[PDB]
């Protein structure tokens, strides 16, 4: 499959902000989680058919500590604590990925900060669906 990129600029967010400070993001911005628990980002992701899809986040984590997130798909928690480990700098971007089942149609995919320092900075969500 070819990737479909769900850009930060198009995200639905909570206790998080669209930011452009740190170089190396793609599109027009990335999302920042406000250095606290509970914020999220979410997109409406089309699946042309039911099955397994790769969900890849491009992110930065300029701290030394893991910033894990809960991944929810259509209201069900598919990954209670997905790791987002240090990338070494706020300007160094890496990828983290999982596989999840999507339904034919729209899928609401959310990444929620579960740790006290919030989520990493997230560039986009890439889904191998096309
Ligand atoms: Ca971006």
């Amino acid at each position: 499959a070819s990737p479909v990129i769900y850009q930060a600029e198009d995200a639905i967010i909570y206790n998080a902000i669209l930011e452009t400070v740190n170089a190396g993001y793609t599109g027009s911005c990335y999302v920042n989680y406000h250095n606290e628990v509970g914020g999220y980002i979410e997109w409406n992701v089309n699946a042309p058919s039911s099955g397994s899809y790769a969900l890849i986040f491009r992110y930065a984590n300029g701290t030394t500590a893991n910033r894990p997130m809960r991944i929810t798909v259509n209201g069900n928690i598919v990954k209670p604590s997905m790791d987002f480990v240090s990338t070494g700098a706020w300007t160094t971007w890496n990828e983290a990925g999982i596989v999840a089942n999507l339904n034919q149609g729209n899928n609401v995919i959310r990444a929620t900060a579960i740790a006290s320092d919030g989520g990493p900075n997230v560039d986009y969500l890439k889904v191998f669906s096309a």
